[PDB]
């Protein structure tokens, strides 16, 4: 079995200047999870690579870009932080993160925050770089709004800005989860320390001046 989790997306400016308003695409996603067997803190390993695709500010992105990552979530009450650092790569599509629960044991399974913990860094091919959003809205930046449905569980909403501070990538986020069962695959914690690879639908959003995605995170189940 699988444990769905319905992916809704919205990406809006933080500053002025204009942006590339896109055509309806995709962003092809693969991930690998890893522990770093020298790491004793509760933590995850991502590997992503991110590549746009056909249905059928990028000056800031031709090196290597480090990353920071700040989390700050409460699900069902439990309140954690995660912290991270990490490097992008857009002209591969490509991004590296190490991240760590600073509050103790991580209350959710780190595949659940995967979506959550910068699609700036994806590859868009030469014929599709006038639909790159992400890196037009750079340096200033975009918000990035989410709800995520767990079928026949919780959910969680997530606000996160990600924006440069000088030469980093930050992506600064708040999460909040509710309605989770104590005994499900979430807060039970039977989920796979794994990744499947999945297709982001992006379509333009003209009123507020950016985009909105949607796609289904198929997490394995395991006890």
């Amino acid at each position: 079995g699988v444990q769905l989790a319905d992916h809704y997306q919205q990406n809006t400016p933080i500053g002025d200047g204009p942006v590339l308003l896109p055509d309806n695409h995709y962003l092809s996603y693969q991930s690998k999870l890893f522990k770093d067997p020298n790491e004793k803190r509760d933590h995850m390993v991502l590997l992503e690579f991110l590549t746009a695709a056909g249905i059928t500010g990028e000056e800031l992105f031709t090196g290597v870009v480090p990353i920071l990552v700040e989390l700050d979530g409460d699900v069902n009450g439990h309140k954690f932080s995660v912290s991270g650092e990490g490097e992008g790569d857009a002209t591969y599509g490509k991004l590296t993160l190490k991240l760590l629960c600073t509050t103790g044991k991580l209350p959710v399974p780190w595949p659940t925050l995967v979506t959550t913990l910068v699609q700036c860094f994806a590859r868009y091919p030469d014929h599709m770089k006038q639909h790159d959003f992400f890196k037009s809205a750079m340096p200033e930046g975009y918000v990035q709004e989410r709800t995520i449905f767990f079928k026949d569980d919780g959910n969680y909403k997530t606000r996160a800005e990600v924006k440069f501070e000088g030469d980093t990538l930050v992506n600064r986020i708040e999460l909040k989860g509710i309605d989770f069962k104590e005994d499900g695959n979430i807060l039970g914690h039977k989920l796979e320390y794994n990744y499947n690879s999945h297709n982001v639908y992006i379509t333009a959003d003209k009123q507020k001046n950016g985009i909105k995605a949607n796609f289904k995170i198929r997490h394995n189940i395991e006890d």
